[PDB]
Parts: C-alpha cells; sequence; structure tokens
C-alpha cells in the first residue's frame, strides 16, 4: 500500500492501515483522527489516545461530502491551534478523505481547486476523487470565490 502522506506538518492523509499504526501516530505527534467512512472502526479508540471524528460518508456516487467540510476543517484547526497533528483517512486514502483534504487546502491556503488537487496528487499520487466529489470541489471553489461559505 501507499505510505501515509504528510500534507502539512500537522495534517496527514492516509488509509485504514495508517489509522491502526499507533507507533507512527505518536511519533508524528498526531492527536486527532478523522475517519471518513460510516463503517470502519475508530481504531485504538478504547485506548483514549486520540480525539476522533467520524464523517460517516458512503462511497456512493450520490454522497454529499460538502456537508462535512465545515466540521472537518474545524477539527483540523482545533488540532493545529493546539500543536498536534491530525490523521485523516478512509479505506485507501484515495477519494473520500482526499476530497476533504483538497477542500481544506482550497479554504485554508486559498489554493485554486486545480492547484490544491495537484498539491495533493504530487504528494500522494494514489488519489483519485470520484467524479461527483470532483463536482462538489468545483462548486465549493465557486462558493469560496464569491463569499458563499
Amino acid at each position: 500500500s501507499a505510505e501515509l502522506t504528510p500534507i502539512l506538518p500537522f495534517l496527514f492523509l492516509g488509509n485504514e492501515q495508517d489509522a491502526q499504526d499507533l507507533d507512527t501516530m505518536q511519533r508524528l505527534n498526531i492527536g486527532y483522527v478523522i475517519n471518513v467512512t460510516t463503517h470502519l472502526p475508530l481504531y485504538h479508540y478504547e485506548k483514549g489516545l486520540f480525539n476522533y471524528k467520524r464523517l460517516p460518508a458512503t462511497d456512493s456516487n450520490k454522497q454529499n461530502l460538502r456537508q462535512y467540510f465545515e466540521e472537518a476543517f474545524e477539527f483540523i484547526e482545533e488540532a493545529h491551534q493546539c500543536g498536534k497533528g491530525l490523521l485523516i483517512h478512509c479505506q485507501a486514502g484515495v477519494s473520500r478523505s482526499a476530497t476533504i483534504v483538497i477542500a481544506y487546502l482550497m479554504k485554508h491556503t486559498r489554493m485554486t481547486m486545480t492547484d490544491a488537487y495537484k498539491f495533493v496528487k504530487g504528494k500522494r499520487p494514489i488519489i483519485s476523487p470520484a467524479l461527483n466529489f470532483m463536482g462538489q470541489l468545483l462548486e465549493f471553489e465557486e462558493d469560496l470565490n464569491n463569499g458563499v461559505t
């Protein structure tokens, strides 16, 4: 499988196996986890090492992920303002979780959607957001550029 991907020093985009790797997470000072699926476990939850957030998306071509952007970004920013890293993952780290990361970069570093996509794709060549997620990213780009959330 692909390696866990540092996106920023406090933001890592990875897969379900990355989400089980306690050693790495503690090494990277990761205190927060976003699990972008409805059905995977919150790995290591009972250890009470991390602050977890489930974004219970299905990988269906109807899924709305825009719905979760605001809340995802608040949790990343909570991790950042307190000096910890955040791991965000789905099963493989290719579509659902990669879309949130791209959206966070468009919002919090004002990258265009193309530039944010190429930024993530350069660091994690695995990514391939589903077309309906690509559609939601373009609409979020319009919304960001007029002041509509």
